[PDB]
């Protein structure tokens, strides 16, 4: 059950107010005007939300996702895309996954990671991400979401 | 541009886990599933969430909004309903709104501030809520969603 969503107006998207590399797109979601972050390309990709642990209950395993499309320009996929939660304490959940399998004009769902807040972990930042910092161009991502669920 | 969607297992609900006064439903928004909130009856009228300034960008006008329905059973409306936005300093937002002359099993967006993020106030708790603790029975409120654009 989705706790929150976080569209990616609210992330911090490296190259994200150049219109070389990204553009932004308004869209319906529900009863809500959203807009999505469309990648045209870069060398450099990265995206962060961050959202405070005093936002989450304590004690409750959540999970996160982000929702993205690989346009009809996709490529340079084929190398690792790095998924980040960072908790306020400093220790991370890190994955990866390979996007250049993946079919394009089709939204799909990435888990991001597991926490749970226990502590001293349930006040302060915690960081929600995805990156590629490789030497090839990135093209053709557009994100809907980040979504928190438990 | 909504920013986030707080659903409202995310919000505190005085009540909300006793099924003799309020009930969950779980409901397909876009991609995820969600949960209303749906209240049958109370006298104590309390939905709160609870979200960090640092979840924001600074020195931008944002606005909040609950998105609710009146149900077929809806009745006790004819009371203001406080609206409520608190800063981390304390300050607040404060605002009502009278339900009674609204139409049933129809969504609406009911506004409930506006703020903005400068010095102090860009870290540290933002509550959003809504409440009623008149001695009189509130039946028939569901409730979907806080949504904060800019």
């Amino acid at each position: 059950s989705t706790h929150y969503l976080a569209f990616p107006r609210a992330s911090t998207i490296t190259w994200g107010d150049d219109t070389r590399y990204w553009s932004w797109a308004t869209v319906d979601f529900s009863s809500y005007a959203i807009e999505e972050a469309r990648l045209l390309q870069v060398s450099w990709l990265d995206c962060r939300w961050s959202m405070d642990a005093s936002d989450f209950k304590q004690d409750i395993w959540y999970n996160a996702s982000v929702e993205v499309m690989l346009t009809s320009n996709a490529s340079g996929w084929n190398v690792p895309l790095h998924l980040e939660i960072e908790l306020p304490d400093g220790s991370k959940q890190e994955s990866q996954i390979v996007l250049a399998g993946r079919q394009p004009n089709v939204w799909f769902k990435i888990p991001i990671g597991k926490f749970i807040l226990r502590g001293s972990l349930t006040s302060g930042t915690i960081r929600f991400g995805f990156y590629n910092h490789e030497g090839n161009w990135k093209r053709g991502l557009n994100i809907r979401t980040l979504a928190i669920q438990a």
